[PDB]
């Protein structure tokens, strides 16, 4: 799993979560050409704990191409957690401690805010078709809904 972290202050934050390639419709995020990039952030302010958001929507659903380089950045921008992205073919309803095994592609779990800063990761995917979930394995969290589904076709 990616267990490499860097830290970024707000501004930084807010830079990033821009470069989220994907277009949005309804709970759906739709993704297209050769090599796409994903945004993900863990419980933005104002949003529902705990959650993902991405493209400024919570939980939506991702439609990625099959055959795209998936270039995933991830950034924990809750105090007090350290949420984790994990990529998994296991479907929900998820247990408190979630068997998701094998992670086809992921995150360990990200370091908490930390002296006006917060950590985060990238990491690369190629996908084969088929349907995924992302997921966060603190205990209990996936169980109460922080999760989304992922279609590759
Ligand atoms: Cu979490």
């Amino acid at each position: 799993l990616d267990t490499s972290w860097k830290e970024a202050t707000l501004p930084q934050v807010k830079a990033m979560l821009q470069k989220d390639t994907g277009k949005v419709s309804g709970d759906t995020v739709t993704y297209s050409g050769k090599t796409v990039h994903v945004v993900a952030a863990a419980v933005l302010p104002g949003f529902p704990f705990p959650s993902f958001e991405v493209h400024d929507k919570k939980n939506p659903t991702l439609d990625i191409p099959a055959g795209a380089t998936v270039d995933v950045t991830f950034i924990n921008t809750n105090k007090g957690f350290g949420h984790s992205f994990d990529i998994t073919q296991k479907t929900p309803p998820f247990a408190v401690m979630p068997v998701i095994d094998p992670i086809v592609a992921g995150t360990g779990f990200s370091p908490v805010p930390k002296d006006g800063k917060f950590g985060y990761t990238n990491f690369t995917w190629h996908p084969t078709a088929g349907t995924y979930y992302y997921v966060c394995q603190i205990p209990g969290h996936a169980a109460t809904g922080m999760f989304g589904k992922i279609v590759v076709k």
